[PDB]
């Protein structure tokens, strides 16, 4: 049977972004490693993680995210998702509002290691993507 939990996507929710910033997590995750979303410095945003539970209840689901700059971790955050049972409709998790960095010295590439797990520490899905902070959506 298809995994009990299927992570289906990640969306960088930003009201002022010119276009959609989302990753399809149901396909090939390798392509993301060479790609990067552009985010204007200082803008507020959230991260929407779409997923579905197919058969059994899952408890303590957490969306983990480590952010690196110049190859070194500058932040680690565990987002308590919750315990949710099976449902036909796809679930969506929104992290609290975040604020992007500002100032020259904050600009540049940022790499993210993302993981969706639960209590049993199950690796429901892990993936790496990139971000680039710019003065404007340039």
């Amino acid at each position: 049977n298809v995994p009990n939990v299927v992570v289906t996507g990640l969306t960088l929710v930003c009201s002022s972004a010119p276009g959609p910033l989302e990753l399809d997590l149901t396909g090939d995750l390798e392509s993301f490693k060479k790609q990067s979303f552009v985010l204007k410095e200082g803008v507020e945003y959230r991260i929407k993680i779409s997923f579905r539970v197919n058969r059994e209840i899952v408890s303590g689901m957490k969306y983990i995210q480590h952010t690196y700059r110049a190859g070194v971790a500058i932040d680690a955050t565990d987002y308590m998702v919750g315990s949710y049972g099976p449902r036909a409709e796809e679930y969506e998790f929104l992290t609290p509002v975040e604020e992007a960095p500002k100032g020259m010295l904050a600009r540049g590439s940022y790499s993210i290691k993302s993981r969706f797990t639960d209590d049993d520490k199950t690796d429901h899905l892990s993936w790496e993507w990139n971000l680039t902070i710019k003065k404007d959506w340039k």
